[PDB]
């Protein structure tokens, strides 16, 4: 159980981040979710968490902004208690499709602020209370695009790979505090549609082709990702740290 | 033989970058190097290239400034010809020793702008002509801190890891034009002192512990890295792309 633990899932307002929040809630956690451009969708997830019988808080955070992150975490600490479980799920530039030389510097810059500096801000905010409490779980969200590359996705491949480096440094700083830090290296996820997964911003016939590159010949359910995350977030995962764990249904193997 | 090739070594003003530029020249390349804080050191490096009887050009570039980068590449093209070989060797935050919670946003943001946006801006400027000339070599400089972490180095480990992701995407986009893109994953390097390596910014007690955790029980000579970089830059390395090649004397093994 994650009973008596408080979770912050950045990008909790919808997609996979929402299923992360509900999964952490179902397993006993009280959960905060962020919203940026969807603070209303965040509040609605918080009400789904409350309907499960847990405490919840929707806060409005652009994770690139250290003032909004710090204010948000301090708000969680007052209302729920210090963050025990951090999920850096918020991402920009998930489905860009532009060669590097046609990629706009301001798109690159935003992707790096959200995907890297977002994780840096949130980790900096929560880790002092995790150390003080001698317990912590930080889960960073990477992609096989980060470990295998992706044509037309220079910022996403850079930021998702960068998060593995960040994971390993933070695993080192946190180790002697029972703070683990791990990266989930995601394949592709389905669910009901765009509300559940950014995969649906990819043209259906390109998705069918990516699915045929998975050994399981199907995109993952959001739950198949959230359940790995929930195990890593448990006390029982105390000797797993600094790993890049692939949740990709064989997308990263030599599939025919 | 790199005869009839134009190389750009970012941070060729000193350290390993200087030896990179010098080694590529010895191998026959016309070599542009950058300076930012040390344009005079960069002009000095260009003159050492000329002593080898090659063409050179110091250019004053902050690789984070795309304007500065675009002009610099424009300037190289006119004087030397289109860049065939890009070495993204310029780095900020190389020897931070600050836990993440005590690390300042401004130091983080600068490290990211230089180590990631630098590589982006330079690749952005040179790749159109590499594609036009149907040939190209991009060498990104990573670090075992990127693949194994390092306490108090959140920006360095983040950026050095991110350069491997960037390598793989550029390898996929460049492959059909005989443009390879590869990362060198460095251990630690000695040489003459602070002149040849930013290893010497690390306190001597810490350097001895790091050295004893290399299987070869010694830092690398800068040349031992530059020679791997030179081979990847050759026509013969044409089937090697998107790899993270470790040059680190067993620092990444269970020593
Ligand atoms: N779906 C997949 O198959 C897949 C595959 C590989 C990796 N991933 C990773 O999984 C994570 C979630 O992807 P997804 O499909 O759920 O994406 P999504 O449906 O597009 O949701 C993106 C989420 O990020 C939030 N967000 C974006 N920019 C933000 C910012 N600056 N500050 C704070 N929150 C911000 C959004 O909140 P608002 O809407 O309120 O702005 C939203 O909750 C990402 O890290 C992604 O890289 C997804
Ligand atoms: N030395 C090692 O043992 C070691 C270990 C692992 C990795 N590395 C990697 O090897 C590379 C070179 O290291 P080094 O020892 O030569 O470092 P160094 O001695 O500190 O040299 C740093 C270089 O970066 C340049 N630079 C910094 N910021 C710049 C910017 N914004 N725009 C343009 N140029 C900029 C400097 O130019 P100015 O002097 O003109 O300001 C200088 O030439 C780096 O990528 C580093 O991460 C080195």
């Amino acid at each position: 159980s994650l009973q008596k633990r408080v979770a912050l899932v950045t990008g909790g307002s919808g997609g996979l981040g929402r299923v992360h929040a509900l999964t952490l809630a179902q397993n006993g956690a009280d959960v905060a979710v962020t919203g940026n451009r969807n603070i209303d969708k965040a509040e609605s997830v918080a009400n789904e968490i409350r309907a499960l019988g847990r405490k919840a808080l929707a806060i409005k955070v652009d994770v690139s902004n250290e003032d909004e992150v710090n204010e948000g975490v301090e708000k969680i600490k007052k209302e729920l208690g210090s963050v025990d479980i951090l999920v850096n799920n918020a991402a920009s530039g998930i489905v860009r499709a532009t060669l590097i030389e046609k990629t706009a510097k301001e798109d690159w810059d935003q992707d790096l602020r959200v995907n890297l500096t977002g994780a840096f801000n949130c980790i900096k905010a929560v880790i002092p209370d995790m150390k003080k409490n001698n317990w912590g779980r930080i889960i960073n969200i990477s992609s096989v695009t980060g470990t295998m590359g992706g044509s037309g996705q220079c910022s996403y491949a850079t930021t998702k790979a960068g998060l593995i480096g960040l994971t390993k440094t933070v695993a080192l700083e946190g180790a002697r505090y029972n703070i683990t830090c791990n990266a989930l290296v995601l394949g592709v996820f389905g669910g009901r549609g765009r509300e559940d997964s950014s995969f649906y911003d990819v043209a259906e016939p390109f998705r069918e082709r990516i699915i045929k590159r998975t050994a399981m010949r199907r995109p993952g359910d959001p739950k198949e990702l959230s359940n790995v995350l929930a195990f890593l977030a448990s006390d029982e995962a105390s000797y797993v740290t600094g790993d890049a764990i692939v949740v990709g249904g064989g997308i990263d193997l030599f599939t025919f």
